[PDB]
């Protein structure tokens, strides 16, 4: 994720310039490659019909790249790669809308499950550390960086996440799917158990509980909905081929023909094609704004960041259930008690 | 369902071009045939004005060809089929969204339905198994793989999604429309049957119970309103008309004129209409996606595994209600109970 | 509603071309009259003028054939047209997803509402039926099929959703609007009542049945609001004119002139207006997609089956809450108590 | 709000066509001052160019027509015009959707405030009162025919929905925002009360009645967050500019030339513009539209009518409430006890 | 924020006309900078053209503004800007819909946490404060503006949002994480204590204080969100670039020729580009509205009013929770007690 919310507060007049001028997270690295290989390609065809065609050869040549120029149109490439884009973005958002958060269940545990002495803290820290495995397990499934961050459910037991006992039930559960479920029913367990005890005062209490958990469940089942169904592989082959077929073509029909012939059109040989330069410029990259987009779970720059999520997830609930349980300060009288550096339309 | 989420985690040079050499749940498997048929017409018309015409019938042929292709722009093919395709794209995932799971209910009962013996484990294993039943009966409604798999009553009886009895109580229970709804029936009397037992301990248990059963069975009653309320058909015949009709114009209009007749804009005889072909490719492909993706619950590379997922689904739940059922850890202290391999923007 | 699904199951050679041999509920049933005038007025014309005008009389119909084929094109039809139609089309399944089911109250129902006497039959059956009323009386407000069906109040009454006693209540009702809500307040009454009575055992089963009425009689409130906020008369009056003109247009600018007078594009005489005809074809059937769409309640081939659902839900609903009542299988044992004919990118 | 919904319920062959008909609510209506204008300055400008200007002046002022008609294209009015009227659109449907409705809220209450005497109506009236009277702040904060309505608080005093030791409570809390939420914690206090009183049974009726208070209010501060963030300034300038500067430039671009003068293109001289002037009124509707929508509170033919609402609302909550309370008829068996005028794709 | 709808209450004659007068927020105010500097740097290219270059200089300049002239409509300005400023509205009414209010928690609070001593006064004032402490530590982490108002955790001290001690207990919390949630997991424990205290009469109450607790830390961390997942970085730089190279494309290409050199469509030399200035005007004011409202957050005239809302928050839920508690009118029979200024489509 490369941020620059800061830089755009405002409606400047070199607003959206100082932006060009980034290099990480941006279209020159990630299109500079493609862009270096088109440009070789058309300058060798150039080469080849400045200096190695024949004069017959050479009027072939140019007769090819006036049908290639009037017949390139025909590719609709705007007309697929507009809704691929749009239904790439979509999907990104949603995806990381469903990465599951622990706020939610923490407030609610804070709330909810009771008690100073250990037997409490290990309630409350059992059931934040069973909803932080099931998403680290979740993530190391669809997410290639969480992957590498945890190989194995070995590194998961040494990252704390798991210990060798649950480690040992884990293991044992005779299933061939994927087990990211698995905290959460432990979750639905402990905090019955909880109940039982006494140490969840209430029926409306634990019932709160397992809905927070449904919701976190929720979104680590649709993340793992959408790691599975991938964009329809067809779409993803057609704008692939559209895009090459199109440029393909425009290797040929944007040449600078000779100016003596008098061709329509071809009347200033420029050498490098400027405008068809910038114009694969946009259309690529717009493609590999899908490409980067498709699976954000990967190493890209702007991929979602993952391990920092499971980092400040882990952190943020271990203390707010923990350190922060019925740590409050005594009720003090605010300063407004005895009270800077629109009403409508038709008022 | 092809899955390439992982081959396009990142962005790379060749990132999308090597998703091009896939042939299951791919383009060219499609639509290689109506390519086939589409340039085996062209290459007949083709063969018969270059050999059969006399020259004056090859004169008006050449006039006919001018005005096919002057005047087939008139059919707005991108038009239709933009909007057939998003409308298609949009309920194939909103379709994916509805299929049922008991992941919700699995948690909650596992956290609310009690008993260690072999009563708490039938209550358990038996809402499982209906909200499972009532899951596999829209499936093989909606579905033809599913069907397939079911092709009848006692298919579901043998697979042990019901018994003999609970077959005997729904064959006699009179209805002329379809039954998927009867295992939730079945699982709300259950569930206040072990609620008026004990098995339940509390209303707000049982409460949550049967929202997590209204969830189900609402996913169910989606997937059978969506197998029932098509894409209007007047849609489907304008855009295969739409598609056909250009084109049957483009075999014409599209065809290779003797250069020495001097027409405007056919200068180069290249016999193959390499720029034609590929907008039928691109055009039919997407139609095609459309095609494939309108009924995602069929048997196409790309439909929904819904067997797959009743299999998972049923040995989730069951694994998750019975073997996991009050079977946790002893609550140890973590790694981290003494506590690798961004604030905001105006910070 | 034409059902199509079972034959676009999977993506086949001759996939959507099976399809447009269909004719109830097609667009050539929608088109062909409206096709026909088109035609016939487009005849008459070049009649006229390959026949009844004088030479001077059609060079000046030539010149205005030329001016109005250069200057319709000044008629934004597909941009109007577009917006229309997709305006409309998530108006109608946003429609259909507003139709009251009473699957969900009989659920609960058939869990909360107990009591295996007449009075337990009695109170099970008179909500469900509360329900049903509510539902027939806002779809015969707002659908012609089934204002047909229930004419007056006491069509209903004879149908079995109102008693002679209810009527008079409904009847007495001082109100000037529509009392489609009046059975929903029936159904709280009678759910306090037999939460008084016993009947409902606790008050979160009370407050259950309460949050499923509210969601029916959204519903139901739901299906008024969009009766009577219409889509703007503005832009169906803007739409129609729109393709009118362009038409009327058309029907003068896509005459055939004559190819002695040299004309630019005017060299082949084919009479007949083969690709001016599959434009109207394609622009008049969008148009006539919205107008049938515009109103799914109506009497259309591809209207939503409002008699079917109101029938169905009825059985279906008596049937769950009367004869479905704690009427389970004993709890047996199931087939896999003892244990046909993927796992994430990153593994 | 001009509703036509059974005029289309059904499509016709004479369908759309009818509608053209309509005065109130139509686009004539909105429009026909403004295309008089523009044809007067259409026809102004084409008499001086006839019979003003001289031969020279004609000249100039043909080369200037000429280069107005060509670079007129340059102004984008569809892409803007376009998106600023899905944005209305969009706005304008969810405005309506936040209108509040006591439905919900007035089952709620005949489910869940006890008491046939005179302190239960009380209370049962009270609370509807309540709702409504912060819904008629709400609108006649926001809308101008409900201000004009409500011109004051006394105004609303004096048509019942406040008391007179009401408003005196209103006016002496000091705040210099909008007050339309009081009457919600007036609401909030008062269903406490009536809980702690007796009258409400349970604490799970007083959780279902604070939530439906919830739904409530956020929907009319829903109305007051849409009435203060209007539509981007920008966009309506922006959008206002693009109209009139294309049509300016179509004054002069779109006047007929002297066919003595043989200006391609320029051969019949029609005298009136028709398809410049259909070309005006497809999009000035469309921007009128987009105006009349943009706030729909206001006093337009398609404006909601929101003196109506408030009146129905008030009138059907007050019936529910207080007459249908506790006034069911007597439980009878219904007429099908002893039981006019589809299965799935795979059945 | 500048709100205008009063201003747009009616479709008028003059409707949006009068818009184009405003000056604060408005797209002038925008982009007058913009507009000089292309004016300007057009202007130097045309008199450097007229009375610098030579005659061969002028010729070869020639053909190069004909060649950028027919070349830069290679450049996809519409489709990417389009896209784009479609993505960044959605994010705007997006992220506007996320900042957190207090109405709900206010009303859940006056109606649940009772006692009219110095203790209830206490525990109410404290939750909304808790509530309205966690937004403004989010929006200072999200917005400029309310940063400048609290630059630092002791100007919020100052401000009465937190104690000294409540300060205290803040920044010993450790954590390199934003702590906006604290105050939200305070608030979780605060009515808990309530609760157990007696002050909170049902555990239903505290259950739905939790949740309306949940759901403004909800918004809270949806602001969180969209401050970190900017718009991507890609998006903005191609779109940046496309506008940019476009209008220096135009510097060129829209240069007025020498109406003495017979060049095709350069006929009439108006010395000023009005068309090519007015095209500038509306696409680079698209991508200035895109700018000013990526980041809502900021000191734009049209960016969310956040330090009003703050305040506007803060007096209402202190007035809701301490001086509207338990202090309602006597419970007075209504004007209508004994009872100015549509049924159907199918009725
Ligand atoms: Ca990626
Ligand atoms: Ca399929
Ligand atoms: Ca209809
Ligand atoms: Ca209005
Ligand atoms: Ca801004
Ligand atoms: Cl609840």
């Amino acid at each position: 994720t490369v941020t620059y919310t800061a830089r755009v507060a405002n409606a400047r007049f070199g607003g959206f310039s100082q932006l060009l001028l980034l290099w990480r997270g941006s279209i020159y690295k990630l299109l500079w490659r493609e862009l270096l290989c088109f440009l070789g390609f058309y300058m060798a065809l150039s080469a080849a019909y400045r200096f190695v065609l024949t004069e017959g050869q050479k009027r072939y040549f140019e007769k090819l790249v006036i049908y290639c120029d009037q017949y390139a149109s025909l590719i609709p490439v705007s007309f697929v790669l507009g809704f691929y884009v749009t239904l790439v973005v979509n999907r990104w958002w949603s995806q990381y809308l469903c990465m599951p958060l622990p706020d939610a269940l923490m407030c609610v545990v804070a709330g909810t499950v009771h008690g100073r002495d250990d037997r409490g803290r290990l309630y409350r820290r059992t059931l934040m550390r069973y909803a932080g495995l099931s998403a680290v397990l979740i993530l190391r499934s669809v997410s290639t960086a969480v992957f590498k961050r945890f190989p194995t459910i070995d590194h998961v037991v040494e990252a704390g996440f798991m210990t060798r006992e649950e480690r040992k039930k884990f293991e044992n559960l005779n299933s061939s799917y994927n087990k990211y479920w698995v905290p959460c029913v432990w979750f639905s367990n402990l905090a019955a158990q909880a109940r039982r005890e006494g140490r969840i005062r209430d029926n409306s209490a634990l019932k709160l509980l397992l809905e927070e958990l449904n919701v976190f469940r929720g979104k680590c089942g649709m993340l793992f909905h959408y790691d599975w169904i991938s964009v329809p592989l067809v779409y993803t082959q057609v704008v692939t081929i559209a895009l090459y077929s199109y440029f393909l073509a425009c290797l040929i029909g944007r040449q600078f023909l000779d100016p003596a012939q008098g061709y329509k059109d071809h009347d200033l040989d420029l050498c490098v094609p400027i405008f068809t330069l910038l114009q694969f410029f946009f259309y690529a990259g717009w493609l590999k704004v899908a490409e980067q987009l498709i699976n954000p779970f990967g190493e890209d720059d702007d991929d979602f960041e993952t391990n920092f999520l499971i980092d400040r997830n882990f952190q943020v609930s271990m203390l707010a259930v923990d350190e922060m349980y019925d740590d409050l300060a005594v009720l003090e009288k605010d300063l407004y008690w005895d009270a800077y550096t629109f009403q409508g339309s038709t008022f």
